């Protein structure tokens, strides 16, 4: 696994797809282990070319992990409003979108009376009951930027191991692939 610490000021980790391969696709699978002490922040945005509404953004708003999708039609939100994230500790968020629907998964290992920290998984499904086909595919993904900078909500704390669609976005990072820019305050553990 691939651990970067955000420090104060922000920072930010872009990937950028080839202008002329960006994927359009039907369901999107992201995974990233985290800790910070912040409320409010952005974590991951995948961004659509210019001139498409789609794009898939991970946040914490209220110290609970929300993903906010657009795929064309509506802003469709899965919150997991159960799990407090910003104590300073470890959590795992895993999320599946599949056309309008969605699967948000975040891992706890709390420590609540003091008691060993076994898992504490929750798990939010959401799903669309919308008679015949709608707007399903988030249509060409130009850019994955991690940390929040560009939202005007940057994070801080420790990012680790994310992998979205295949790429583990930190590793090629860690290894300067070309079509990954870092920016700001950031070190690599
Ligand atoms: C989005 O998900 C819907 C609904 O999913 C179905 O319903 C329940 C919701 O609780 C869920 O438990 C099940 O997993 C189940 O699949 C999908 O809607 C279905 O679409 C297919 C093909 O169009 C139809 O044959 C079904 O009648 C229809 N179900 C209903 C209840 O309308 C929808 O396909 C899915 N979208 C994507 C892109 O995967
Ligand atoms: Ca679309
Ligand atoms: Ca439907």
């Amino acid at each position: 696994s691939t651990t970067y610490i955000f420090g104060k000021g922000g920072a930010l980790i872009t990937y950028t797809w080839p202008p002329n391969d960006r994927p359009s696709t039907r369901m999107d699978r992201l995974a990233v282990g985290f800790s910070t002490h912040q409320r409010s922040a952005v974590l991951v945005r995948v961004d659509s070319a210019s001139g498409l509404g789609d794009y898939l953004q991970l946040h914490i708003d209220q110290g609970t992990v929300g993903v906010i999708f657009n795929v064309g039609t509506d802003d469709i939100t899965i919150d997991e409003p159960n799990a407090i994230v910003s104590d300073g500790k470890y959590h795992v968020v895993r999320f599946t979108r599949s056309g309008g629907n969605a699967t948000l998964q975040v891992d706890s290992w709390p420590v609540n009376r003091q008691r060993i920290p076994y898992r504490l998984g929750r798990v939010v499904d959401e799903w669309l009951l919308d008679k015949g086909r709608q707007l399903t595919i988030f249509n060409s993904q130009a850019t994955i930027k991690i940390g929040g900078r560009d939202q005007g909500r940057p994070f801080q704390g420790q990012v680790s191991g994310l992998y979205y669609n295949g790429l583990k976005v930190l590793a090629l990072a860690a290894e300067s692939d070309p079509n990954v820019r870092t920016e700001g305050h950031l070190r690599l553990v």
